[PDB]
């Protein structure tokens, strides 16, 4: 079944990484990616780039193992595979300097940072991110996590089965654009958003050129990327911001919803000023987003991530 470092050490490869730079337990289930579960104490297993991985860490090292199936000899991750993991967690970025900066302009963040170290922003795949946040609202992590799993088990390739868990890759655009998708997804419990999955897949696979379109937004400006995504069915300002931040390399993006409003009110006593509205709205939400961006800087999105992990 699921591997453990202690049970099959010869099948694990390590990546130099202090616990001060990463805390799997605070990142994997914090609402960025919904593809990871701690199937075993301190061991997180999930799907990363069409491959099942299990990850665990020691004080100074992030241990990794990948499952290859019956077509290939079981062996430790190769240098390139490990590099894929490093990019996923964006380890090239020194968290220390970010935490230092955020704390220097925000006493509240400084106090929260003390108990919540190693919170970083994952670099997810565009398609996986886009459709995960479109298939369901995000009011509850447990909820969207179940919906994403149903989405993958319904149109995602079967990768492998460990113990009583069948892992599936993320559905391809062609699979989501296929007929009867909405109907089947609804039968699964998805809801009306099952329509956006199908519609968006078809909109991209066709009217947008296809996969290349998303990969392009990664290089486009945050302003272009966000505006481009909003044309897709089910993609609003908030969802577009998540994708920009989590998958299109736009760290300054700050997804604003009722959750962030609570944080702003509870921890910053923030109040709208540029808008007459006192509660959430297209105008006040943008002002709120700009408030944190101007406060925290170009990586405002990562700072938000730290507060979210702390609030779980």
């Amino acid at each position: 079944g699921h591997r453990t470092l202690a049970s099959t050490p010869a099948l694990w490869a390590s990546i130099p990484c202090p616990r001060s730079e990463l805390r799997l337990d605070l990142v994997l289930p914090s609402g960025q990616s919904f593809r990871w579960r701690e199937q075993s104490p301190a061991h997180w297993s999930g799907v990363l780039a069409d491959q099942v991985w299990t990850l665990t860490q020691t004080e100074e090292q992030l241990h990794c193992t990948v499952y290859r199936g019956d077509k290939s000899q079981a062996s430790r991750p190769t240098p390139d595979e490990l590099e894929a993991v490093r990019k996923y967690f964006q380890l090239d970025v020194t968290l220390a300097q970010l935490y230092h900066h955020w704390g220097s302009v925000d006493s509240h963040f400084q106090e929260v940072a003390q108990k919540f170290q190693g919170v970083r922003l994952l670099r997810q795949d565009p398609i996986e991110c886009l459709f995960s946040f479109i298939c369901s609202s995000n009011n509850n992590i447990a909820r969207i996590t179940g919906m994403v799993e149903r989405l993958c088990q319904a149109f995602g390739p079967r990768l492998i089965q460990l113990d009583d868990v069948t892992y599936h890759g993320f559905p391809s655009l062609q699979a989501l654009a296929g007929p009867e998708v909405e109907a089947h997804l609804r039968k699964l419990g998805l809801g009306y958003r099952a329509r956006y999955v199908s519609a968006s897949a078809r909109a991209i696979l066709e009217e947008q050129g296809g996969l290349a379109w998303l990969q392009q937004l990664r290089e486009s400006s945050y302003e272009e990327a966000h505006k481009a995504l909003c044309i897709l069915p089910g993609v609003g300002t908030k969802v577009a911001d998540c994708i920009c931040l989590m998958a299109l390399d736009k760290p300054q993006a700050v997804p604003v919803d009722v959750h962030m409003w609570h944080i702003a009110q509870r921890d910053y006593s923030w109040h709208p000023t540029t808008s007459q509205a006192k509660g959430p709205s297209p105008q006040t939400n943008k002002e709120l987003g700009n408030f944190f961006r101007s406060l925290w800087g170009p990586y405002a999105g990562w700072a938000q991530a730290v507060l979210f992990s702390a609030d779980l």
